[PDB]
């Protein structure tokens, strides 16, 4: 299953079935989507990513009012700190994929400016531009793009892009 899974190969094949169509429909890289699920969830092992939360993507805030508070590492002003933060809670694994796409496509702090626009496939030359854009935006980890890129390259995840 996504959890527990027999191998990275299993986990990847199961992610692709959801990620490929959603990424294609939304001008996103499937590879980046799948890397974010692997890195955020720890191959589907995190409590946040498992039932009854199903949040594969470390998405913060609330989903139709549904949230779970969890301890999380943040990198702030040059220090790693544990913070307790609100994460979205979903009814199944599918909504977390849809919501990752929604967050990337629609997040805006200023009129006419989409915060994640640099991770949209049409605004990039390669997936590396998208992972770089997420760093310091989606997550505070200053090595976030290196962690995503390392998963993409190790597992040839651009095979799922189109």
């Amino acid at each position: 299953a996504l959890s527990p899974t027999q191998s990275p190969s299993e986990f990847i094949a199961e992610l692709a079935r959801c990620a490929q169509p959603i990424a294609q429909a939304n001008d996103l890289y499937a590879s980046v989507m799948m890397a974010q699920a692997i890195v955020e969830s720890g191959w589907g092992a995190s409590t946040l990513s498992k039932a009854p939360n199903y949040n594969l993507f470390g998405i913060k805030g609330s989903y139709n009012g549904q949230s779970v508070y969890m301890d999380t590492w943040e990198y702030l002003n040059g220090k790693w700190l544990v913070k307790k933060e609100p994460f979205r809670k979903y009814p199944s694994y599918m909504e977390s994929f849809q919501d990752n796409a929604h967050v990337l496509k629609t997040t805006s702090f200023q009129a006419g400016v989409y915060y994640y626009a640099g991770a949209w496939k049409s605004n990039t030359s390669s997936y590396r531009d998208a992972t770089a854009w997420l760093t310091g935006r989606y997550a505070t980890d200053p090595s976030y793009n290196a962690k995503l890129n390392n998963v993409i390259t190790a597992y040839n995840l651009t095979q799922y892009d189109t």
